């Protein structure tokens, strides 16, 4: 991801147009290959019908060109182009929102499994670790960055996520699907088993770790989700089929035609069509974010940084859970105290 | 589902271009058959309007197209197959998202509800047999699929879903309605069977159980409310109408017409309507998407692999609870574990 | 309402087409009227100019339909119509979406009300009850279908669903509004009271069944507030003048000029303006649905089956807490059962 | 609000039809004044047109028109006013949703706050009271109808909604900031309270009782959001410049023509331009509603009854917490009971 | 921000005209600078067309303004602004539904937390400080107002936020990520520390304490997310060339041509294009409000008060839990009580 929520705080003259200038995550890298593609092709075509074509070859173009460029417009470019964009980016929002933060587990664990001894530490950074490891598995999952990081779960082993005993504890367990739900049920047996050696007071608070627990795989259930069940692939080709169709149409249609058969509009040749070029970054770049944003667990700019979150939350969930357990600074009155 | 969401990750030069040569859930293998009437019937009035016509009837006939071709554009095809298709997308979601998952309630069944003798394993797995039975009911109600699956109860018993005392007591009982209820009550009172004997601690633990299985009914019921409250049939026709009788117009309207008649907009004639083929692609072809969406539970390329979600469920949850329960790795030392 | 979600599983060759075959619940049952009114006027007119008129007279409705045909454009017929549509069905899907179900108050009062005898028979089926009158209340004072089911609470008490103590004391009870909220008090001080005699275990059993009573309430709350805002007046008044003043506009706008007049866009007499008479069905029908859906709690043939539901809630609720409390099938080993 | 829903229940002929006709909450009584003035200023400048203007002036006069009427449509009114509109009435909606009401909190308060004597009916009356209170507090802060109903928080106790105890410790409590937040407060002191006492029973009945009173609190603060946070001005001023300014510029390019010069679309004079005026209805009338519904709060026709509802909400929950507080109907066997 | 609300209450004969004559969070403060230079680079242009070029080169210039007018119309303007600011407008209103309130949270900590001596007030002043520590953390890392005025920790402790121990306590530990999350540990810490000295009566209370702790905690998380996750900057790249382009070919196309050559739209010349800088205005604002939304926590006119609502928050929160723990007003008998 590409933030730059700061330098757009305030409203000033020109705050968006700072922004024209930056090559990372611009759409102006996105579409350089297909704009160049199809700049090429246009000027390929202007060259063999100013040069090569002679005065019937270049009659029959003039004709096949207006002929183009009045029926391009049964295209429904912009009706099919609007529909897959909307669905791309509340899904790409709601995918955001999906991915599991063990902030709310971390709170209840740091401060309601009891113990300062070895064992306590030791049950809170695994019930942790479990959760950490049930969001790392599902990412990887539904995230080629993660995979790629974690090609393997030896990887995910010796990056510390998960001990020799969990690997083998989890390669044992028998199952031909996916086995990011694992640790969640380790997790809420050996919170059970904190609760019945006294290290979790009563129920109340048990079942309190538990319903976070459960929010959490939810969160990984509805990333399962969203890989799973991806846009319709009608959706795609039709739109994709749209795009294209209607620019293969405007390589012809769009030529400038001889000034002097006085076709309407074609009155002025300025060899470069610029309004039609910037329908193509219009219209195809829309097409390219929609290409960015359908799976935005990628390794794309603009794509979550998924493994910066893991790294995050590994580090933050063991120092909540082990560094502050039980651990305040000095209860002191504040600057507003006032006396009885 | 078809499932392409690893092979888009990234953006890159023509990432939905290779989609393109897809057979499997694709566009023209749901367009193929009306794009061959269509494309048959306009090849048939063009000769016909060639070769058998006679002058004035081709006079006649091109006064009749230039009169559809004028007047076609009165349809609002765009107008309502946007707002049908936005309906039929949200619906579609939705339905997705209200399939049960037995996943929050087998983290609950498996660590709190206690005993490794015969009876705390046969309590759990019928806890988890009753749920996802529940599921399985509801899912044959709303599903061909699975109905084809289980085209009787007595499918189901020899499936493992149902013994057959269970399912001499559910038909024991008497009900003019859809019967998915049951096994909800059934695992209701046979989890406060479980706490009455010892086997569940405490009510607090009881409740959250019972949340939990009150969370998946609400699941089942939205299910049964998409199957109930199906998309309007007028609004049904009235989108069928509007694209059917927009390209029957298009039939006779789009014809090539004479170019020594020099009318407006016949002056090349090029055989095939290219554009004209094009608009029926994307219109028909956005009414086939809603057609093959509006039962997402059917079994269509596109539609929801219900069949194996039930297998995977059973399954997974059968595990959770009996081999998996208070069944955890040896705990030990993490790699980031630092000493006091 | 008319399922047909069966019939649409799969996206086949005319899936759709065979609905077009149906009447109940159709665009053409809806539109019947208005389409007879509209053609007959719109050809008594055509009979007007034809044969009444003289040749002044002609040219002066010639001058008239041509200027109605351009000007009727500035009627903003999609823009209102698709705005007031929209809002329309949102409505009707969030309407369906609160009317109360007791499957979830009747799994934990099946289960977490104690007592084999008649006592415990008789708290549990009057709580049911309390709960679906509570339902009922609501749905009579929502729905024409319900109401004239039931027109006074005696009719409430000939059914079984309020006894005459329970109307003596509901008449009792003084509020110059809607009484539909007395049965949710009755619940709560009932569920109380079970509890205070020991047929409730304890608070946190009890506290769930209040709960989900609560959930219920907000439920009835929300068909209260979608019965009592409607929605505005204005927008229905906007949006039926825009569709009417529309076709009265196309009644003269639409005529068939005299061809030898050379007038652009009449230069053929076909006698009936197929294509007006198809936008009429698609803009006066989008306006008959919204006229359908605006309440979907009345006799109409796609409101909701409020009567069934009823009958429905009522069965199962009391089926669910008398006949099947505490009364499993028989515990056994299922199918993929394994020995230690 | 103009409640209309139980007359739209069926769709028959002319279902709106009759709702035209109503003045209360009408687009016409809202319109009245603009389409007055608008229609005055039209015929005025027709009257110069027609009477004052020397030839060469109303050459001038033509093409002044011809030019406004071809430019005119460079203003988007209809882009802006569907986003505005649809800002609006979602806010409308959303507001409407985030009214407290009682009712959730009171069943628990009627149930679960022992003791039928004076003591325990000062505590229920008094808590339902602090609900209230809060909910009237941030109503007038948010409405000006129950503000003008309510000037001081003397009439506030004038109305019994606050003893003049309540009144003065309220006044005694300093604070710079909106003070709706103090019953809330008082509300939640009173119920620990009477959980020290031995009115409420336990803790799990408490808490429940407590989260009902921050769910109210919710309530209010987003009553407050929408209130404070209203939808932007420059979006306000940027909506109303566009339709002033279409129709400013309709007031010049909309004037009938001299026929004899033969300009196009000026062929027929009829004096008074219907569809203008019915563009002026519908885009006029659509900022209208707009301005109506961006505080629905007001005293207009189809504003919410705030104060309706106030007084509802008191006599229920008064009647709910102190008439029917253990107060049940004699248990009897339903008409649907079986013996065993 | 600049609320309204008060004013339009009611819709009466231009309620919104008023509006248009406040300076402070309008649209021509916000469009000032833009529009100047585009009316400047206008009229500049249309000098140099009317005083300084030749024929032949006036020639040229008309040929191109007529090409640049045509084909400007490339530019899909509407499309891309309409989703954009849509996308802009749904994020604002969730940013600040996301802000957290610590009402919910104080109402629990005055009314749980017991102990009228030094300690207890102690113990409640430092858990609302907590809470407010981590809205104020968060909020100066989303809020450059916020920063502005809280540039480093120092100033947090010199506002009395935060103490200097807790200032040492945390800056002891070592995490390279933002910080915010700390003091949530440390509340949880605290509530569990408070509950085994005896000051929490029992864990229900603590965990529901928790609970609304960790609510707090998911604002906050929302409120990190919309900060991280900005609109992607390809979006906001192409709507801004969209809108700079389509004003740049504005400024050739929209001159005023020479009547005499009866160029068509050109008949009349007005020296300033009226419809064309009211076009710039509308898409422009649009533009420019959409850049003042994006990030809602500046220092906009139009942004929220953050500032304010630490201060409010602050001393709400400490007058709540200190002045008010169990500080109620004399319970009396109210207006509409009566006697048995
Ligand atoms: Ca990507
Ligand atoms: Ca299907
Ligand atoms: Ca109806
Ligand atoms: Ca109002
Ligand atoms: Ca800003
Ligand atoms: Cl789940
Ligand atoms: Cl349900
Ligand atoms: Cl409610
Ligand atoms: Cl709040
Ligand atoms: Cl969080």
């Amino acid at each position: 991801t590409v933030t730059y929520t700061n330098r757009v705080a305030d409203a000033r003259l020109g705050t968006f147009s700072q922004l024209l200038l930056q090559w990372k995550g611009s759409i102006y890298k996105l579409l350089y290959s297909e704009f160049l593609i199809f700049i090429s092709l246009y000027f390929a075509i202007s060259l063999v019908y100013r040069l090569i074509l002679s005065e019937s070859q270049r009659l029959m173009f003039e004709k096949l060109a207006l002929y183009c460029n009045s029926y391009a417009e049964l295209i429904p470019v912009s009706f099919v182009l609007g529909f897959y964009v909307s669905l791309v980016v509340s899904r790409w929002w709601a995918q955001y929102e999906s991915i599991p933060w063990p902030d709310r587990i971390m709170n209840l664990v740091s401060c309601n499994v009891d113990g300062e001894d070895e064992y306590g530490r030791l049950l809170r950074r695994t019930l942790m670790r479990y959760s950490n490891l049930c969001s790392v598995l599902i990412l990887r999952s539904v995230s080629t960055a993660v995979y790629k990081r974690f090609p393997s779960m030896e990887h995910v082993v010796r990056a510390g996520l998960m001990t020799p005993e969990e690997h083998k504890k989890f390669e044992s367990l028998n199952s031909p699907h996916n086995k990011f739900w694992i640790p969640c049920v380790w997790f809420s047996n050996l919170a059970v088993k904190a609760r019945n050696e006294g290290r979790i007071r009563d129920s109340v608070l048990l079942q309190g770790i538990l319903n976070e627990l459960n929010t959490l795989r939810s969160q990984c259930g509805r990333l399962y989700g969203y890989d799973w069940i991806s846009i319709p692939l009608v959706y795609t080709q039709v739109v994709t089929v749209a795009v294209y169709s209607f620019f293969l149409a405007c390589l012809i249609g769009r030529q400038f035609l001889d000034p002097e058969k006085a076709y309407p509009g074609h009155e002025l040749d300025l060899f470069v069509p610029v309004f039609t070029f910037l329908q193509f970054f219009f219209y195809a770049g829309w097409l390219k974010v929609a290409e960015q944003l359908i799976n935005p667990f990628g390794e794309d700019d603009d794509d979550f940084e998924t493994n910066w979150l893991i790294d995050r939350n590994l580090q933050v969930s063991l120092m909540a859970v082990d560094e502050m357990h039980q651990d305040l600074p000095i209860l002191e009155k504040d600057l507003y105290w006032n006396e009885p």
